């Protein structure tokens, strides 16, 4: 791989701030050599500076944790990816042919209930921030709509899929997702900055506060830091740090979290767009310099996360901007991948 470009990374962060991110930061673990940069504030009212050690809400990076647990259950013989979801969760879905593999790769056709919840950004956030939902509550919300397409038809993102994933994990193991993440991933990898505290609203330790950008251009930002994230749970409630996500994705890609066979299934790509694929709770992004990286993006109110690693896990990158509902910042932060993996032009 070419050398990571710190000057380019510095510019990306600086640009994100110019676009509305109170703070932005990135950490690269380049085969044992660390690159770390940050600019801006963790708390815009107090002015405390953001740092690469600040904890944050990783959004759907959570999906990769959920998929890891499920694939270990496959290795253990407790789950068959091609078995129907209704086999393990009787009567849950109206189609007894929607499979676990389809749900894990967003090819189930299940309607995404969050499209209803967040039609309006801030009102939607105020509506769910302090709510506690059961997994079934969420599935029911989804099922009120018809499916959007035939199972296995094509990739269509839906948080409902990983809500089902969490329900499967708890049913098959008889434990909470928190317990499973801890025993199967957090402890083994010693991810000391990683937690799943749902429905607690507090983020443990020093963290970056999240700032939700309202739908109205120029509108005042909303501190969205403390919420239950119950609308996502196994689809997006994990809290972590740049160091911990780098360790996790490097461990995943270097083959330390499941059998070679299950990692292969995890990387069977379904087309998302011309430069992206989705496997099982895992995203593939193709960079301009012809390099593909693996991991996941995350969006939780006030937090945009990119956490990706090279195919062999030797280089990993995690970037975070503490604002959300700001496409300019979202697009800009994606450039950290180009600077970190592709290097200087
Ligand atoms: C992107 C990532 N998905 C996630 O991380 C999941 C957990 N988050 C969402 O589906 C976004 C919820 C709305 C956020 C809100 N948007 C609105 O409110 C829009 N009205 C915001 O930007 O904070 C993935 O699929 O890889």
């Amino acid at each position: 791989l070419p050398a990571p470009d710190d000057t380019g990374l510095q510019a990306v962060l600086h640009t994100a701030l110019s676009q509305g991110a109170p703070g932005a930061m990135v950490r690269v673990d380049d085969n044992g050599t660390i690159h770390q940069l940050s600019e801006g504030v963790a708390d815009r009212a107090t002015g405390r500076a953001i740092t690469t050690t600040d904890r944050f809400r990783v959004g759907s990076v959570t999906k990769s944790f959920s998929a890891v647990v499920l694939l270990q259950l496959v290795d253990e013989g407790k789950l068959d990816l091609d078995a129907s979801v209704n086999t393990y969760l009787p009567g849950l879905l109206p189609d007894d042919r929607i499979t676990v593999r389809q749900v894990m790769s967003h090819r189930s056709g299940l309607y995404d209930y969050t499209n209803d919840m967040f039609a309006q950004t801030v009102p939607g956030f105020e509506s769910v921030r302090n709510k506690v939902f059961s997994y079934q509550d969420l599935i029911t919300l989804s099922l009120k709509h018809g499916v959007t397409n035939a199972p296995g038809a094509a990739y269509s993102y839906s948080n409902t899929n990983f809500v089902v994933a969490g329900m499967l994990i708890e049913k098959l193991t008889g434990h909470s997702v928190a317990t499973e993440y801890q025993n199967r991933i957090f402890t083994p990898l010693n991810l000391t900055d990683t937690f799943y505290v749902h429905p607690d609203t507090v983020i443990p330790g020093t963290h970056a506060n999240g700032y939700l950008t309202p739908d109205e251009a120029g509108g005042a930002l909303v501190d969205s830091t403390e919420q239950t994230v119950s609308w996502a749970q196994s689809a997006g409630a994990v809290i972590s740090s740049t160091q911990d996500l780098d360790t996790f994705f490097s461990a995943l890609m270097s083959g330390q979290l499941m059998s070679a066979a299950q990692l292969a299934q995890m990387q069977q790509w379904t087309t998302v767009n011309s430069t992206q694929g989705y496997g099982l709770g895992l995203r593939r992004r193709d960079l301009s310099c012809g390099i593909s990286v693996y991991g996941h993006t995350g969006t939780v109110q006030g937090y945009y996360t990119y956490a990706f690693a090279s195919k062999d896990g030797k280089r990993s990158v995690t970037a975070l901007a503490n604002t959300s509902n700001n496409v300019n910042v979202l697009n800009t932060m994606a450039r950290t991948l180009e600077s970190a993996f592709c290097g200087k032009p």
